[PDB]
């Protein structure tokens, strides 16, 4: 009743809702829909309207002003210039004197023109009328969107280990350059509970292969690592390797477990390793025996998975590379300058993520072919959805660290968000930041972003202030990619830096594990915007470069270059808190309204509101070792706080026990 | 006195210093000089320093934390990943418990480490030992700023009518194409004195030709437009296209006036139209020749110019299009698989603006063949000047608009600088405001950017937070290059408020031109860091996103979307201006401190200091028509204000009867 189901056409099952909701049968309640030329809706927005959501997608937190379109893709350009990013989540919210959210559910290529074209318009239009919209009623935008909360059902839960820091790099590739970070960390007692292993630990980029002559006792190292309250924490790519004898390879031809084209024959993308088949993620089968490979590394001590390159990313097709390779042969012997070279570098660019090659394989859903473009934006949610599965089939009772770089609404109960890279770029600290929120929203809590790095650009304190924000983030890992700096924190002058910025991390982690459990566990959000909690100020509604988490705290990052400082505003009273570099923990308090406070480099602030306090515990360098027996309350005489705890390894969710009252 | 010159090996002569000052003998007085690879001045810096310069580079305006490189460029990249941008200004400031300015004469690739490599070291170097190294000592920045201004010459002065409004596009070509901008300006009442004409306007891209089917009484044409007060500013090439029976082609080639390969060659680069030579700048008889056709537009009655692709810019040379089809066809050719599109498509970047190419030809000075690698950065500096040389043949009594992309100090004489292409960018809104006191360092004052637009990305937002900073912005213009979204101001919904930006400006010309005159006058800056002004206020020192113009006013642009105001920091009392869309200005005292601004999107802001005041005009449509004789005076009632004004045409600047004292 707070609910209703708008259907046209025959839309394809996406799973997204948990709940079921009927049919409407009566008139659409805003704007107007057009099923003239495909499908579009239109809403005419009020000069003060904010809209929400879209997930992860690109700028702010209010949406006006600028074009989406979901539509999962990995393209090789600065993000300023991005229309879609990895993550397709067609959820909205218009927020003014007319306030409501709507849900679009299609699989497919969607365009949100939020005010871009004509700055009062906002139009959501795709090719094809078969979706379900839903419109959600409230009384505001917080309403609307734990309304939404409920109906997709539970977020991921990860395990409490997943909460500390992790290390990697595009390069770890043998036992020796894994030994080595354990060492530069343990040895200047610097917390990390977790090292990534990148592409490079597989033989020859074969998903469910470890490199034999780098690991030949694969399970004893597992354990050497984990010895040292270390886990390892390996990536699966969604392309299977074109390789004779590879089992995974050939289970999946014999059963016809991949995505096929027209004439029924293997579609072939080249990935990492050259020639690829994709498993059909769509064919429930497919993905019941996709998913039950995992075992192969869950059975040699690996407790957590990264998912990639699943939107699915296609360097080339055949069929692009041959059409690349006749223009090359045409460019090559032209004498007249009828073939420009730009034209030459366009066909290359233009080969790497086709339309032209998602339209030349299918998905076998039920017995029914279906053109992978029609439900492009589904693939990475079900590879997910996949190894979820497979967990819950091989230990029901354990929680299992997962987060993929592709995703659509549903997904969001499988495993956490990779956000994307920031590269060596300052102006992404804030991006991050922005995005948050409106991930929480459609029900991924567990997210964080990369600083991958751009040759040496990453320089020292780009990496002090990621990390301090970093501290926030569910999801908090140091992982080189195109960087070429070392860029583990033991590399760079002046350690004890980095070592106090990942210290306020751990002496947060029984806060911020209480907060994301409490906020699963009752369908609510980790992080909020300001004008979800503070509605009727004005100023705090508008603020985008804050935000509140839990019930207890608000954050504001520095992401200026050489700031000492930043501005602020704060529409209560609230605690100025800073962890300082010698262990200590700075506080001041500051009334409603606008400051600028100081922010040193090595120095992690907060603010705590009125009449609330949070636990703080001392410094510990993994997560099993830290004491949460009697914790220091930091904040206001007289408040309390709802402690929830568990064991972090299983799913005993319901104990009272979990919870606890603190009072300062 | 407080300048000493410190010279190494030979240096090239750039002319870049007026002032003729002596070779100093004794040991060099700041850090530490090697020349073991090549050239490196390493400088220990205090934790609290800053450093300052550069003109038009990278990132803000303390520039520690990255590296610089001086190599005039056009990099087909986003802003955030480069390491040079066109201008190349070699002159730093270390201003702290320690105060020096360097400026390093030298002509080619010089690497400036501000703090990128290890956080407390400056490092300079450069290949060649071969420059003069100017030290300059002073109590303060600003002081050091004056004594470097002096000894570099005065500071270009443009016309008047160029403090106006101006309009452009790339791909207006027809008569009509520019009426219907005209038409579209005047008959909404939209202030504009300018129409950029973009490279189309030439007959087939031929340097010195106007195309002869659009414009078969070109003159004429000229003389309609300037009847209702709009002056067509027509842009010049680098490149001079290869064509039979082309007359600036013949010439130049019998002459010997262009660029040439070590074998005596005439070198060719391929631009916009098609294959090229270069006129070969640094030859004093190629410069009078090339400056010299500039009559052939003046003698029709134009009034100003813009020299692009002055790097020079290279598509590629018949060097690198021949290596390309090799490699193309090696690549159509390949079955084995041994040559992947990626480095195909990296062969095709690398042909454009390739150092290789860069080596591949030479200056001729007075008989002396040097490779223009060696002074790559001297190209667009002196091809400026065989303009800026060539109006004071043709007519000394008068300006003319002059300025350019690439540049080199010393050119500052000459011309102003297009500061670059935001195109649909938000991020450079604020990226412009930190560049414009950096260049008035180094003695570039008429500067201003391009929002060149990208695809339909510039939204009407986007478009007015753009113009009102560039209100302030000597050089003010909407320019369109890659944009496909019709963006002149009567385009968009309710002119009005494009109407009310741009009266804005014609309202503040008296004073705008005043304070630009009054600086060049005086070797002064038009724009000043906050800790220029307030050197004695540790928060003044570090603001960014603020600047003081001339001595009354201060600026404060809203740079972020979706914003309805922003924060600031006033280092005093001043009143809080605004520019409204009724016509009416809104006053408000705001005491020392920090506040938070409203600024609507069609309201532009400014404050006036303590004990200051400014006068503004009535809003006038062209230059030509702005009343100064009772304009109000708006700031602080005890004061006055010595407003400069002339004809706005000739060059006589000294007279009493330019000066006059306005009373409050």
């Amino acid at each position: 009743a707070m609910i209703r189901k708008y259907r046209y056409g025959a839309p394809f099952d996406t799973e997204a809702l948990t709940e079921k909701i009927e049919t409407a049968e009566e008139a659409f309640p805003y704007g107007e829909i057009s099923q003239k030329e495909g499908f579009a809706f239109t809403y005419i927005m009020d000069e003060d309207d904010i809209v929400y959501g879209l997930g992860e997608s690109n700028r702010g937190i209010n949406k006006r002003g600028y074009c989406y379109i979901s539509n999962c893709t990995d393209d090789p350009i600065h993000t300023e210039d991005k229309r879609s990013l990895y993550g397709a989540h067609n959820f909205i919210i218009v927020s003014g004197k007319t306030t409501f959210g709507l849900f679009f559910d299609y699989p497919s290529k969607l365009t949100f023109d939020i005010g871009y074209t004509r700055m009062d318009t906002l139009k959501v239009s795709c090719e094809n009328a078969d979706l379900d919209i839903y419109v959600i009623e409230g009384e505001n935008a917080y309403d609307i969107v734990k309304q939404f909360r409920r109906v997709i059902g539970r977020s991921y839960i990860p395990p409490k280990f997943a909460f500390g820091f992790g290390q990697s790099r595009w390069g770890y590739t043998t036992k020796e350059d894994f030994r080595a970070v354990a060492k530069g960390y343990r040895e200047n007692h610097i917390p990390i509970d977790m090292i990534y292993m990148d592409i490079d630990y597989m033989q020859d980029f074969k998903d469910f292969t470890v490199n034999e002559k780098n690991f030949p006792d694969f399970p004893e190292f597992v354990k050497e690592m984990k010895d040292q309250e270390l886990r390892l924490i390996p990536i699966i790519d969604a392309g299977v390797k074109v390789e004779k004898g590879y089992e995974v390879y050939e289970e999946g031809v014999k059963n016809n477990y991949f995505c096929k084209r027209e004439d029924g024959s293997d579609f072939v993308a080249a990935v990492w390793p050259g020639d690829t088949h994709f498993p059909d993620m769509l064919n429930p089968e497919a993905r019941k025996w996709f998913g039950d490979k995992y075992r192969f590394l869950i059975d040699q001590g690996i407790e957590g998975f990264w998912n990639d390159m699943n939107e699915p990313a296609i360097f080339y097709s055949s069929e692009g590379l041959a059409e690349a390779k006749e223009f090359a042969g045409e460019f090559a012997k032209d004498t007249e300058g009828k073939i420009h070279p730009w034209a030459m570098q366009a066909k290359m660019k233009d080969i790497v993520n086709s339309p032209e090659d998602y339209k030349r394989f299918y998905h076998n859903v039920n017995g029914k072919k279906i053109r992978h473009d029609k439900v492009h934006n589904l693939f990475g949610y079900n590879m997910t959805r996949a190894a979820g599965e497979a967990f819950e089939r091989i230990d029901p009772e354990k929680r299992f660290l997962m987060f993929s770089r592709s995703s659509y609404i549903g997904m969001h109960r499988y495993g956490g968000i990779w956000m994307g890279d920031n590269k060596s770029w300052w102006s992404h600290i804030l991006l991050n930041l922005k995005m948050l929120p409106s991930l929480n929203m459609c029900g991924f809590m567990y997210t964080g972003a990369d600083l991958g790095g751009f040759g040496d650009d990453t320089t020292r304190d780009l990496l002090l202030r990621f990390l301090a924000l970093g501290v926030f983030t569910p999801l908090m890992r140091d992982h080189a990619a195109e960087g070429t700096r070392e860029q583990e924190c033991y590399q760079f002058e002046n350690i004890e830096d980095f070592r106090s910025v990942i210290n306020a991390r751990y002496r947060l982690v029984p806060y911020l594990y209480s907060e994301y459990m409490k906020a699963a566990l009752n369908d609510d959000m980790y992080f909020k915007p300001l004008g979800f909690v503070y509605p009727d100020d004005k100023m705090a509604i508008r603020v985008e470069d804050q935000l509140m988490l839990g019930n207890e705290i608000m954050i504001a990052p520095v992401y200026e270059q050489n700031a000492r400082g930043r501005y602020v505003y704060l529409p209560e009273e609230m605690k100025f808190i800073k962890f300082m570099p010698d262990g200590s923990i700075s506080e001041e308090v500051l009334e409603k309204g606008v400051h600028y406070v100081d922010v040193a480099l090595n120095e992690v602030p907060l603010f705590i509101r009125s009449g609330k306090c949070i636990p703080v515990a001392e410094a510990a360098e993994c997560v099993k070792d830290i004491d949460t027996e009697n914790m220091q309350l930091i904040g206001y005489e007289g408040s309390s706080y709802t402690l929830y705890e568990d064991d972090g390894i299983h799913k005993d969710y319901d104990k009272k026990e979990n919870y606890r009252v603190l009072t300062k």
